[PDB]
């Protein structure tokens, strides 16, 4: 296995016997991906123990895999570890399970369901601008992440499910307790090093019922999900919860319970985080926020509540969002299992082969970025925006299998951010790491979280 990339004529880092490449990613894989584009070029291949990782950074290329190709051999992502029941979560399914399960839910985010979850938002980011103000009062350090997570579990279960939670007022909300600890991806962690180095492992671990994520946070989260969908048969809004429901009248109820686990996640940490991320390169860059403020000011004047065209509108703030989510990528790579022999823009790639996109690097890359290091939301304005290549800067993935959540997670932060900063201002502290770190766990999170100082206009 070791010599494929050799024999292709494909450049990259010498393998160690059964580790293949995996040692560099004590740094980071990033970071690896970032000195593979430098040494390397434009393709490099290196090997996940055995497993052959070709990455690919050519625009069209990237196109072909994610789009062109997608049904026909680019189907899937890299299995990840043993998943027991969450098999048939959306996200993890492959091929036509994969592909039911997509057009099921697809109708869960059209343009008249977005709007008709405005106020419904709403009341949670009244309930977040009040936790604020407590935090502006007693002048005290903030972390971002409780604060923004609480608001992120409360939108999402009850837009999903019409159940609200309250996460906001309940700080040890069991909710958020048990979603944090749903999957702790860690390269440091034997458990996780081993089975993604050794992939037999997983089909053993499997028989054994020893699962990536704890058995203890999903019986809870299968637990919730029942209660709600009982609370949903029993009363007397076509919402996801609904959606799923109508076709088990051939969704099965774990199956349910699988892509319930999906959305609450997704909608809790990956939109929390990046809240948290955005309002650190507000808090560092006080022109940035002082003229974000400014165009809220002047679109929603007096503190006029936003509206879904409102929202829309506000341009400089959608650049704000790019220009984080560019420097802070939640997708650090994009990859798609190269299911049968194929060439492609003139590169032959052997089947069961991972196709690898190296995101956080091209998003970070010296020749389609000026000043890559900075954040300059300039960059995504109406005028420097064509010149922005569709491929190289795909926060949100591309093609068939791209975010089916992305327009909703996108209104949902501006609703929060618009709020929050129609009312407060965030600086940095003593708490406040400068410059921010991330870990170098296997999902987008900073070592520390971020802490910051909230100030009542
Ligand atoms: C060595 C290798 C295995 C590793 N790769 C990475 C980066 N890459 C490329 C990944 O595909 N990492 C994977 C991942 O994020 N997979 C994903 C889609 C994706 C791809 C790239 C960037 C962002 C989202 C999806 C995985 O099926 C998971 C599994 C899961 C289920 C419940 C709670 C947490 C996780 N599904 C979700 O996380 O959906 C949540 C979300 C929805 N939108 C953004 S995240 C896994 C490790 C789970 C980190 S470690
Ligand atoms: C800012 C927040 C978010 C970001 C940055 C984001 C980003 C991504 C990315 C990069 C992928 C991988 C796509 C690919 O491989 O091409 C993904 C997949 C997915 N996302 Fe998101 N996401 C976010 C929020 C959400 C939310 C809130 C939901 C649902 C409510 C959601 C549901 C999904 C699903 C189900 C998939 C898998 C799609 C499939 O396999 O068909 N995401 N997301």
């Amino acid at each position: 296995s070791h010599g494929l990339f050799k024999k292709l004529g494909i450049p990259g880092p010498t393998p160690l016997p059964f580790l293949g490449n995996i040692l560099s990613y004590h740094k980071g894989f990033c970071m690896f991906d970032m000195e593979c584009h430098k040494k390397y070029g434009k393709v490099w291949g290196f090997y996940d123990g055995q497993q052959p990782v070709l990455a690919i950074t050519d625009p069209d290329m990237i196109k072909t895999v994610l789009v062109k190709e997608c049904y026909s051999v680019f189907t899937n992502r890299r299995p990840f570890g043993p998943v027991g029941f969450m098999k048939s979560a959306i996200s993890i399914a492959e091929d036509e399970e994969w592909k039911r399960l997509r057009s099921l839910l697809s109708p869960t985010f059209t343009s008249g369901k977005l709007k008709e979850m405005v106020p419904i938002i709403a009341q949670y980011g009244d309930v977040l601008v009040r936790n604020l103000r407590r935090e502006a009062e007693t002048g005290k350090p903030v972390t971002l992440k409780d604060v923004f997570g609480a608001y992120s579990m409360d939108v999402i279960t009850s837009t999903s499910f019409g159940v609200n939670i309250d996460s906001l007022n309940n700080p040890q909300d069991p909710f958020v307790e048990n979603t944090k600890k749903l999957l702790r991806f860690d390269f440091l962690d034997p458990f996780f090093l081993s089975i993604t180095v050794f992939p037999f492992l997983i089909p053993i671990l499997e028989v054994l019922n020893i699962c990536v994520f704890p058995r203890e946070v999903t019986n809870f989260l299968r637990k919730s999900v029942k209660r709600m969908k009982e609370s949903r048969l029993e009363d007397t809004r076509v919402d996801f919860l609904q959606l799923m429901i109508d076709s088990q009248n051939a969704l099965s109820d774990l199956e349910l319970v699988a892509q319930s686990i999906i959305f609450i996640f997704a909608g809790y940490e990956t939109t929390s985080s990046v809240l948290s991320f955005i309002m650190y390169e507000l808090a560092t860059h006080p022109d940035v926020q002082q003229k974000l403020q400014e165009e809220i000011d002047a679109v929603l004047p007096n503190k006029a509540p936003p509206t879904y065209d409102t929202v829309l509108q506000m341009e400089y703030l959608d650049m704000v969002v790019n220009e984080t989510l560019r420097l802070f990528p939640i997708a650090m790579r994009l990859e798609r299992v190269c299911k049968k022999d194929v060439e492609i823009n003139g590169m032959f790639i052997p089947k069961g082969v991972v196709v690898m996109i190296p995101s956080y690097a091209l998003h970070r890359d010296p020749k389609y970025w000026t000043e890559p290091e900075k954040f300059l939301p300039e960059r995504f304005s109406k005028k420097n925006k064509d010149n922005i290549d569709p491929y190289i800067y795909t926060p949100f993935g591309s093609g068939p299998r791209n975010c089916i959540g992305m327009r909703f997670a996108l209104m949902n932060m501006k609703l929060a951010l618009i709020r929050v900063l129609q009312n407060f201002s965030f600086k940095p502290c003593k708490e406040t790491q400068i410059p921010l770190k991330l870990s170098l766990g296997g999902l987008l999170q900073p070592e520390k979280p971020v802490v910051l100082k909230v100030e009542s206009r």
